[PDB]
């Protein structure tokens, strides 16, 4: 599956 990281 796909990820995203917001800091
Ligand atoms: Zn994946």
């Amino acid at each position: 599956g796909s990820n995203q990281n917001n800091f």
